[PDB]
């Protein structure tokens, strides 16, 4: 249904599994160090659109590889303002692979190499639960070389689909099921 995940994968991926694409992802992207005393700006900041600090996406580039994601939703940055440093708001889709292109005066960013999306995702942290909150944890584990969050958000997802279906599925699996769609390999 309108309701469930929805992923695309490069078809270079088919017979890899989710799990294994996210621990390989999280450590090729890296940790870009966005934390007191390493920020910095236009390194390792990224970007919204629009922005300043509220946007229909989140995006970065890898300070480590060519490695981009791209967060897509409705997401909003509290900067210094309390609770401080929480992205927070609707995450609906996760998009990971190499070479950031676009912004916001281009129609939006996308990868020039996406190989794996992930859409509907249907998270919503609301400002309250500051960087406790679902939204934040998996967004911020792109940043900093751990997706453990999103793999337990898309793995909840999946048993929702089917209780057959997990992280360790294959996307080619995941297409039998009618969860996952092949996109054009690099």
């Amino acid at each position: 249904g309108s309701m469930s995940i929805s992923i695309s994968y490069s078809t270079t991926y088919s017979g890899w599994t989710v799990a294994d694409y996210l621990a390989d992802w999280s450590a090729y992207f890296g940790d870009v160090n966005h934390r007191p005393g390493q920020v910095v700006d236009g390194s390792n900041t990224g970007g919204f659109n629009p922005g300043p600090f509220d946007g229909s996406q989140y995006a970065l580039k890898s300070t480590a590889s060519d490695a981009a994601f791209i967060a897509g939703g409705d997401l909003h940055y509290t900067l210094f303002s309390n609770p401080s440093h929480t992205l927070w708001g609707k995450l609906d889709s996760i998009a990971l692979g190499d070479t950031l292109t676009g912004g916001a005066s281009s129609g939006g960013y996308a990868l020039d190499s996406q190989e794996v999306s992930f859409s509907n995702l249907g998270l919503d942290s609301p400002i309250a639960q500051g960087r406790d909150g679902t939204v934040h944890k998996v967004v911020y584990g792109l940043m900093s070389g751990d997706s453990s969050a999103l793999q337990g958000q898309i793995d909840a997802l999946l048993k929702a689909v089917d209780p057959s279906l997990s992280i360790n599925s294959t996307f080619d699996q995941l297409a039998a099921a009618g969860v996952a769609h092949a996109t054009p390999a690099a």
